[PDB]
């Protein structure tokens, strides 16, 4: 009950993240959008922040995986979960419980090689370019726990970015995509060819994808 023909209102996407959400676990929403820029060009390299008026939901649980002293500074930064290798595998192991998932690059290899095929359909997986991944793990953890999220240019233009839960009632939910948008409109550099949003879509654990309205 998706139909890949139709593009989608804001609203109407977000109706339809609740029809299709499931119980078993509370899934994160995830706008994905095509930047017309060249990356290759380092002049509209997009970098910004926004606070998500409803944020990524307000007792935001967060698992730290990290090395190092940086595990410290991670339950020092007031992480809910801290780890290494132990982590990943409680994971494996079926652990599923955190809102929220952020990393240093140290153990991004392991994560991103293992925890990959789990986390990632769950728009739990840790990205540099949503701002959940990096050495200043203190920050990320607070950053995400204020609710302030980071994008930043992916390698063919792409961004992607947490706009919060599939439980969010919906016109809630839709206030963090147009948010989002407009402080990702913001950053346009001045001389960006044809329109700055390509194709933007949101998505969840059961909607792969659907191409919204950026403007609706
Ligand atoms: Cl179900």
């Amino acid at each position: 009950k998706v139909d890949p023909n139709k593009i989608y209102t804001i609203d109407e996407a977000a109706h339809l993240v609740k029809e299709l959400a499931t119980a078993k676990f509370d899934e994160t929403v995830e706008v994905h959008a095509k930047l017309g820029i060249d990356p290759r060009r380092s002049d509209q390299n997009v970098r910004g922040t926004v606070s998500l008026p409803h944020g990524l939901g307000k007792q935001v649980r967060v698992l730290a995986i990290a090395k190092g002293e940086k595990i410290k500074e991670a339950e020092e930064a007031g992480a809910d979960y801290v780890g290494g290798e132990e982590i990943i595998q409680k994971i494996l192991d079926g652990w599923m419980d955190f809102d929220a998932v952020v990393a240093t690059p140290d153990v991004m290899g392991a994560v991103g090689s293992k925890l990959g095929r789990i986390l990632g359909p769950r728009g739990l997986l840790p990205n540099p370019k949503a701002g959940t991944v990096g050495f200043n793990i203190g920050e990320i953890i607070r950053e995400i726990k204020a609710g302030r999220i980071e994008f930043r240019n992916d390698k063919t233009g792409a961004i992607h970015a947490p706009v919060g839960k599939a439980s969010f009632p919906p016109e809630k939910l839709a206030d963090n995509i147009r948010a989002f948008i407009r402080a990702l409109e913001a950053h346009k550099p001045e001389g960006a060819k044809g329109t700055f949003l390509r194709s933007v879509y949101v998505t969840t654990t059961m909607v792969p994808s659907v191409r919204i309205n950026p403007h609706s």
